[PDB]
């Protein structure tokens, strides 16, 4: 069984919170690269890329906060 | 179920806000290309093309604003 | 009873300080998406969107300041 | 009571600053479309349309300036 | 007696340094909104608005500098 | 009679040293939240918030120093 | 005493640099509108109108340059 | 084996997404330079050059976005 | 004796590096405002204004760099 | 006679090391607040403010070092 | 035999993890400097330079983390 | 021997990468200024000036990137 | 004989490691201040200033590390 800590479970909630955003970004890029002059494909790709940008930034900053909460408590043991 | 974020829902309101503007531009182009010397077809195509031009510009700039609002908040987590 | 801290009460003052700005932005977007070529609707939406932009930026930066004031005091306990 | 911010009040001064310019443009267009070969109607419509053009450009650029003034101050909080 | 700190006194020097710039911007806007096609009023308003823009930017950045000078000294107490 | 130690009297000098800074910060926030796009209100709130930030930091670090002076003397009793 | 900044003084040099160009344009228009078929009046009005056109364009662009010089310096404070 | 990172693979999808656009632009230029007064050659070259213009702009901006996503995560390691 | 630091001496080298550029810009503006339709005066003023623009930008950015070099060293004292 | 310790004498060397830097910063601010759009006044104030910033940081960190040297020796008495 | 610690072995995994990225950046720069107006060479160099930028940042931050883990353990010996 | 760092060697590759582009721009300007109405001289000067424009922009941005790579590593020493 | 410790000898290796970088920065500034619009002088000064910036940062951080190594050993005497 692969072990998962508390910081893993926080980062897992973003991964399960979006259904297939990792799939939808890759598929929208492949349709865009086939014909990069379609306004229907450009506006669709702008939405999914900007959505994926806010996805990783909210994920990585959240893990950073819970790390600093835990490190402040462990220091007060000794 | 295809997942849709908040930026998807903002861009979807422009898509549902016009009924068949993507259809009307394509149909007016096909009637124009059959006979590109009809003043009734030129004036009809000028209206629909200029309407489609303002459609994508208002859509793409609106998504850009809500991205910068969200990125300013996520930065203030840590 | 839902508990509310001091940082909740600071952020609540921005929420009660505007009456229905969350409503007015959504309603102005829906009227704009119905007809995105009306100058009366574009100028109305520019005002409410720029007002909503300054709303969240002043809110999020204010909470960040009071967090750093409190964290400086808690560090000087031990 | 409909809430109005500072940027709303700046844009409202242009709206109250002209009495019925939104009415006068629409009425001059309706008289022009009835008979678009009258020089008295063409010269009247040229004046009101060019007046309405300078109206929206001075309005929209003014709101853009006060937005950038406010965003520079809010950034210097934290 | 309303208390005023050192950062208040720095920001007060910009307020007393201009006599009635807050008045002159508001009065020039009201004369402009009455007739927004007068070149004498546009050129007068461009000067006062750009002057008011440099006013707040020089004020807010100056207060930010003296804050960081003081915070560096207070940290070296303990 | 509420008892007050020496560390209470040091912290009381900051409280009496400012007249109504706790009042002025709260009142400036309430005026800002009513209309968070007024440059006169943003620049006033930047001054009072940054003044309140230096207030608590100078207060809390000063009490920390006098604690460590006293604890060094009490250790040299036995 | 009406306060005048540096950008006011730059724009004032164009106003004092021409003696009565604002008067001469208005007077030449009034003589032209009385009899708009006089070649002596048309050629006189072409000269003064084209002179007034270069007047405002050189004035407004000059103020724009000194604004961008000042804004680049104020940014390098903090 | 030539190593290829993730940013290489994103830029490679635009290169494989078009078949021979780098060839078609060069060949259309060579046919145009032989006889630069043929309307069949001018209209063919306008299409391929404008297509190649949107090709590089969509490619270079996409790589810039994924760089800023990665740099935000690497900063939150320490 | 007026004291001058190292950052004063860096900024003084730009001031002594140009002989009378502050004079030449003011004199070219006064000759331009007397007759703002002379191509010999417009082309002379374009050269001196663009020269003065690069003067302040190179000056202010240079002082900003030496400030950040010094602040990095002073931090490594304690 | 006002008593002065060794840490007073170290901090006094910075005060006597600059002649009138406390005067020059205050005078440059008063000239700037009278006309905050003069590039000669902005560049002069950038130099003196950045000089005053490095002044207090080098002063306060130096006193912190000599405090920690003395506290390490006093601890080794008993 | 050249000795290699644990921090050397962590940094060595980035060096062996890329095959010839140090070679590919240098070769792409030499081809770019020969003709710095080729879009095929600019887009190739943007990819390799941005890849090399993320390479060193992920390497240097990783070594910093394992240093702080080890220093926390060594402190708890005595 | 004149010392040259790594950033000097990167900037030197652009200088040696072009043979005499600094010479060719100056010579094409001198031939153009002798007779600025020759289409053979205008089209030759457009090519060399636009080539020199891309030369300095690619040079200066490349040095900026390697500076930020080095500054990120030096920060992780202490 | 001027005494030199171990920390002096570490800082001396940076000073002897560059031949005349202190000279080359000062000479490039003097040539730049004579004519601050020469692209050959701007690009030369960008290279030497950025080289001098990395020089002091690598020097000052290195001395800080060897200080903390020595202070950890001296503490373990008693």
């Amino acid at each position: 069984t692969p072990w998962s800590g508390y910081l893993d479970d926080v980062s897992a909630k973003f991964d399960t919170g979006v259904d297939n955003l990792q799939t939808q970004v890759t598929e929208a890029l492949d349709k865009l690269a086939a014909k990069p002059s379609d306004p229907a494909l450009l506006a669709a790709y702008q939405s999914k890329l900007s959505e994926y940008n806010l996805y990783r930034n909210a994920q990585s900053n959240t893990v950073k906060v819970f790390k600093d909460i835990d490190a402040a408590i462990i220091q007060n043991f000794r």
